[PDB]
């Protein structure tokens, strides 16, 4: 969901 995107970023931070 809209979070699937909030997860990717974590990869960056």
């Amino acid at each position: 969901r809209l979070f699937d995107k909030i997860r990717q970023v974590i990869r960056k931070f």
